[PDB]
């Protein structure tokens, strides 16, 4: 016996199994020494490698012939029978696993490789409905996998679901800094068209980063659409009497070109006006001014003629998601740029002069 | 022979098979001693572990090489040939299995691990149609698996299907308290759009908890939509001459923002008015008052013009699910909050002054 182990549950571990290292075989498991409360596992490694063995090492266990799918994959490694018959143990060093050996007496055998990387990077979410969440669900940023949900805990004292997820140690300091918005993505089949196609197969969690204190306690927000594409933009609040056909994902239009989208919809402080939160992209941030009137351009408007009736149908997005359109009135002194927070007043009718304005906006 | 067993049916059990413990091998099955009415099974365990053996232990049997799917999973454990050739027996302790040994002479071998946890947590449902139910169908609360249907019994004396399901022992006391609404979920493809996407693959049973006496005898209600999202809200009853386009899932609107949904539709006590049951969310509970007139806002309304005709089409939800909209008339003494049960009278026309009311509702 060269290095011992401890664990609470031993589903896979079988005596006589082979010790792996980077999916390569060195060492041997010899003894499962049982206890009533917490079982003990003993390992043999060679006398040269135990000098190479570091106190910053973690041991993770896996067992059985695993065919992994992982999209379009089936391959099984060059494997001995000792994994095929008995539950194996692999190991590797990492940087900051010294704290797991400072606490307790001996090392712990993690149930898989995922729980072996769950030191320091483990965060906790709070969701009202775990109908979209799943164990093994990846947390993605810009479509790059930076984390994974590993468990789901239901609480009936406070009726909500605590999902504890992990982050990889490169991104544990960059993310989880407070003001971080975790949001699931999901397919939508409704009056609003769908943009997410892969989420029918495998849903993930989009994330917005933030800056501040390392909180590591988060709330899962609703399924948001604006956050993924239109980011780090100029946030504009517009007040309206009605909602109308507006919604999350409704485009903001300038001469028919989509310059931004609506982030969210909320009642006002006093319940007389709804506020519609939108973001304009950085390339189009300079377009809005302090004198930039909005108007609701939602759905089809056509004029009847008595002698003869001229009609036109664009089949545009504002039928499905009724957009807000704007233009700047002409002024030879130009009003300054819009601030990070500014309240606009929506006009109910489209002002007729908007074709003939022609306000020069440079850069 | 160290511990014996009894069972009625013996599909899997084969003599010479290995005894498991937490999917780890200790002990050995030696003898299948037959009888005409109820067969006897005998087990060998080591003399150290039989002192460790507790009277609160259950034995469950499983047999054959089982590849489990469980979503995106295929893995087979580190297994001996003794499971691969012969039907094995695993065991574990639990808290309150002493009552199974108080009754009868010896322990019973359950047919699987699911029936071994079916002590005390076993409830009974009564459904009119078992077309949605299935054996192994999970009972979920907030998307967390808290139970499982294990059998289906058809009765032709009273033409209905008794489905006996289990609950895990953490949730047997919290749930099954009477006033508990069990409801299946199912995909819908109709005039009303679908919200449930996973239920095409695997349907489950949503559940509302209750408080009272431990009944453990329940009735399976219809497929409800309002219960999952809008919960613990202010229940409001509105009386109308017609149903119209209303239904379960029809949103309640305040200035175009969805504040609540319709729970169910029922004829009145005297068959002259239908009552429409709705719930308003806790964040929007303070919006309704004792003077809050409703009106039916269902589908598209547009005005014809003779010289020129102004038309607008929102493509809103009230075409698909015709919503009820409200606003509060102005009064310098404010009427109090709506009670837990209060009957409103629906107005057939939209009152024109509703834009210019502007009633101040604080908090």
């Amino acid at each position: 016996t060269t290095v011992s182990l401890s664990a609470e549950t031993l589903p896979d571990v079988q005596a006589g199994s082979v010790v792996l290292y980077r999916k390569f075989e060195v060492g041997e498991v010899i003894t499962v020494r049982p206890r009533a409360n917490a079982f003990d596992i003993d390992l043999h490694i060679k006398p040269e490698y135990r000098n190479l063995l570091t106190s910053n090492s973690v041991f993770w266990a896996e067992g059985g012939a695993k065919v992994q799918l992982n999209g379009s994959g089936l391959t099984v490694q060059a494997s001995p029978l000792s994994r095929a018959l008995k539950g194996a143990i692999s190991f590797d060093n990492l940087s900051g696993a010294s704290a797991s050996q400072r606490k307790g007496d001996k090392r712990i055998l993690y149930a898989s490789e995922t729980a072996a990387r769950a030191v320091g990077g483990q965060i906790t979410l709070h969701a009202f409905d775990a109908g979209k969440l799943a164990v093994g669900m990846p947390i993605r940023y810009l479509g790059i996998d930076i984390g994974q949900i590993q468990t789901l805990d239901l609480i009936t004292a406070r009726n909500e679901v605590q999902a504890k997820a992990v982050l990889y140690p490169e991104y544990v300091q960059t993310f989880a800094r407070g003001g971080t918005r975790f949001s699931v993505v999901t397919p939508q089949i409704s009056a609003a068209g769908v943009e997410h196609l892969d989420t029918i197969l495998q849903p993930y969690i989009n994330v917005e980063p933030g800056r501040g204190n390392p909180r590591r306690d988060f709330e899962l927000q609703e399924a948001t659409i604006t956050d993924s594409r239109y980011l780090d933009g100029l946030s504009i609040i517009v007040e309206a009497p009605e909602a109308g056909s507006l919604g999350i994902g409704t485009p903001v239009l300038f001469r028919g070109l989509e310059v931004g989208t609506v982030t969210g919809m909320t009642l006002g402080t006093l319940s007389d006006r709804v506020m519609i939160a939108m973001r304009i992209s950085k390339r189009y941030q300079h377009l809005v001014r302090n004198n930039s009137v909005f108007w609701l351009a939602s759905g089809y408007s056509l004029d009847f003629g008595l002698t003869g009736g001229v009609v036109k149908t664009g089949t545009f997005n504002q039928f499905i998601r009724g957009g807000i359109a704007f233009a700047t009135p002409p002024g030879t002194p130009l009003a300054p740029k819009a601030q990070e927070g500014k309240h606009f007043l929506l006009q109910e009718s489209e002002p007729k002069e908007w074709r003939e304005w022609g306000t020069a906006l440079p850069k």
